[PDB]
């Protein structure tokens, strides 16, 4: 019942629910002659919502929002990117067009304005050091370590024990490393080592790409890492 790229064309987004109040937006995208899928989050927050990443593009990111208007109904005042690259931080001008806040770490807007990116306007505090954890409207940023980037955040909601792991988290078919040109393959096993200490108790963990599940797709993430590290 997850939506998968036989049922997205690039262009359009779907909404998944949760749990009550979390949804993912599911979006596609070319590369290379291959289709992949990408997750992004929404937390509802009373009366109106935080959005969790583009969905990498400014076309797929305005069918996001129409999609978020017409299912949902209440305004996305805030948008947090959880590293620099295109399918976190491609459509944030899109945002910011519509009235939406763009939010990144220091780190991930100095990173996006070197790569030549789209930059969420304003910084994020307190999330400089590894283990640094700020509440941010309803949910938790988490700045784990340097791991598929060394600027990636996880986002949680306590609410819901919802896990966002954004690409720093494999869904378990993944069984490859990829793309890793920005990663810290040294550092990625220690930052998952991180969320599970301060994450024990999710019980719903969405990766950047692909099927959601449990907490087991943290230990998959290292053992696909340390497989591409030897
Ligand atoms: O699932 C993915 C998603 C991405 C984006 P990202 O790496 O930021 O998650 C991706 C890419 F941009 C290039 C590539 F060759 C493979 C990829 O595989
Ligand atoms: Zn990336
Ligand atoms: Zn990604
Ligand atoms: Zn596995």
């Amino acid at each position: 019942e997850y939506p998968t790229v036989s049922e997205i064309p690039v262009g359009e987004v779907r909404l998944y629910q949760i749990a009550d109040g979390v949804w993912s937006h599911i979006a596609t995208q070319s590369f290379d002659g291959a289709v992949y899928p990408s997750n992004g989050l929404i937390v509802r927050d009373g009366d109106e919502l935080l959005l969790i990443d583009t969905a990498w593009g400014a076309k797929n990111t305005a069918a996001l929002l129409a999609e978020i208007e017409k299912q949902i109904g209440l305004p996305v005042t805030r948008a947090v990117s959880t590293h620099f690259h295109d399918d976190r931080v491609g459509g944030v001008d899109v945002l910011r067009a519509a009235g939406v806040a763009t939010y990144a770490s220091p780190s991930t807007r100095r990173l996006a304005e070197v790569e030549g990116n789209e930059i969420p306007t304003h910084s994020l505090e307190g999330l400089s050091s590894s283990g640094d954890a700020v509440r941010f409207g309803p949910v938790e940023l988490f700045y784990p370590g340097a791991a598929h980037s060394t600027d990636n955040l996880v986002v949680y909601v306590p609410s819901a024990s919802v896990l966002y792991g954004g690409c720093a988290i494999y869904e378990l078919s993944r069984t490859s490393a990829g793309n890793v040109a920005d990663a810290d393959l040294a550092e990625w096993p220690t930052s998952i080592e991180r969320i599970q200490q301060h994450y024990p108790e999710a019980q719903f963990v969405i990766p950047g790409h692909g099927l959601p599940g449990g907490l087991d797709l943290l230990k998959h993430t290292t053992n696909v890492v340390k497989a591409h590290t030897n």
